[PDB]
């Protein structure tokens, strides 16, 4: 890990714990899930959250929280889970995501940014420097 890799992480933990208490419940894995245009049903959002809970509790700390991460880093999600996320921020369907749609996708997670820190997070994920995330760099993104 980097100094930056763990903030990023941390950041990631802190939108999925919506009382910020240390743990991700069903209930908030439910309320972002649906915020982010999926409907998981209660046993579903069991089921994820028994795959990486290692002591049983029923709820994830940042400890699972990042080993489900390491684990999704060794077997990528499947292209059609990369595909539907795209298209959750994609919200016009040109093939882009602009940073207007960026920041739309981050206020109905309750995130708070600026619009620098939005255009920041744009620019790293480009590689062809046009200021927009189509879905060849949106795959790689987010498989590592
Ligand atoms: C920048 O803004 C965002 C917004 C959302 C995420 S996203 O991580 O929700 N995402 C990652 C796609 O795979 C995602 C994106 C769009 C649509 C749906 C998802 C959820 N996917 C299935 C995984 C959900 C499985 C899961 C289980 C348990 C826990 Cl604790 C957490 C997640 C990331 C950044
Ligand atoms: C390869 O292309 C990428 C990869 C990672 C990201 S990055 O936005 O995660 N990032 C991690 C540095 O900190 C980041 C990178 C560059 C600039 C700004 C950021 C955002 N940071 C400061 C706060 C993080 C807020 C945040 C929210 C939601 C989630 Cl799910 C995760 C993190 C963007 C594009
Ligand atoms: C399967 O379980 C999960 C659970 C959580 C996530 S995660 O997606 O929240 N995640 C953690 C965050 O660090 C993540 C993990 C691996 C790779 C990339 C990300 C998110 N990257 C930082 C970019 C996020 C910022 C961004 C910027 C530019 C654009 Cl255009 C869109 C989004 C994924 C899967
Ligand atoms: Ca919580
Ligand atoms: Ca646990
Ligand atoms: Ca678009
Ligand atoms: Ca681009």
């Amino acid at each position: 890990l980097t100094e930056e890799q763990i903030a990023e992480f941390k950041e990631a933990f802190s939108l999925f714990d919506k009382d910020g208490d240390g743990t991700i419940t069903t209930k908030e894995l439910g309320t972002v899930m649906r915020s982010l245009g999926q409907n998981p049903t209660e046993a579903e959002l069991q089921d994820m959250i028994n795959e990486v809970d290692a002591d049983g509790n029923g709820t994830i700390d940042f400890p699972e929280f990042l080993t489900m991460m390491a684990r999704k880093m060794k077997d990528t999600d499947s292209e059609e889970e990369i595909r539907e996320a795209f298209r959750v921020f994609d919200k016009d369907g040109n093939g882009y995501i602009s940073a207007a749609e960026l920041r739309h996708v981050m206020t109905n997670l309750g995130e708070k940014l600026t619009d620098e820190e939005v255009d920041e997070m744009i620019r790293e994920a480009d590689i062809d420097g046009d200021g927009q995330v189509n879905y060849e760099e949106f795959v790689q993104m987010m498989t590592a």
